[PDB]
């Protein structure tokens, strides 16, 4: 599993850039195995990469497309801090992607009421049928990074960091507003062919060449989010110019 790191000048440059890089990745991965399965991301760069493949989905087709997400805010369904709500209207809602294969983390007034444990248990037994499927795995984990390396919602010191087991858990007390969220775990995306970080900003670099050197994911989250074939860092100057 290499690591690829690819730089570009700013986040406008980036975002552009990861979108086309994903958009070839799911053409790839549909000319390989007839399918593309994707994990999607929340913030500002993980929506903003979606902008870019909506603007060149009609060279896929997305009857062939499979799509998780990393974490979400459990809330309302229809709030703002949802990141499948932010995925939908970047890119979901343009595309002819049958509902059946896309797979949104529940939100507090869904399925399992305001119960938390019960919707990450329900997301993990999703995820066990994939994993354990005929074709199994994430192709494209993506992913944002914050300062201190957090990914999804696996945070330094966590629990959910140090989970080893389980997929997928609930995260009651995150340290950023929401306080409740549904994430993957580290051995979830350890199971993606490639991991993609897309991290723009000074305030990343540390956590960037941490995390590219291989930190105590404990401390580091983003160290433990490694692809099987590779891990890719689609980054800024800024964010790159601690390596």
């Amino acid at each position: 599993s290499d690591t690829v790191i690819e730089r570009h000048a700013d986040t406008a440059a980036l975002v552009a850039a990861a979108g086309d890089r994903l958009v070839d990745a799911i053409s790839s991965a549909i000319g390989e195995r007839g399918q593309a399965t994707i994990v999607l991301t929340g913030g500002g760069t993980g929506i903003g990469l979606l902008k870019r493949v909506r603007e060149r989905s009609g060279e896929i087709d997305w009857s062939k497309v499979h799509i998780y997400w990393g974490d979400e805010r459990f809330v309302p369904q229809d709030d703002d801090e949802r990141n499948d709500k932010q995925a939908r209207e970047a890119l979901l809602d343009h595309i002819g992607i049958p509902p059946v294969n896309v797979h949104a983390m529940a939100a507090s007034d869904g399925e399992f009421g305001d119960d938390l444990e019960a919707a990450a248990a329900g997301y993990a037994q999703l995820l066990s049928a994939n994993f354990d499927s005929s074709v199994p795995g994430f192709d494209v984990h993506l992913l944002g990074m914050g300062g201190e390396g957090h990914v999804n919602s696996l945070f330094p010191d966590t629990d959910a960091v140090r989970e080893t087991e389980r997929l997928v858990v609930g995260v009651s007390d995150s340290p950023k507003p929401p306080p409740r969220r549904i994430t993957l775990t580290l051995p979830a995306v350890q199971n993606s062919r490639e991991v993609w970080l897309v991290v723009s900003g000074e305030a990343k670099a540390d956590a960037v060449a941490a995390a590219v050197g291989g930190a105590d994911p404990v401390d580091i989250p983003a160290a433990g989010a490694v692809g099987r074939e590779r891990t890719v860092w689609l980054v800024d100057e800024a964010a790159a110019a601690k390596l």
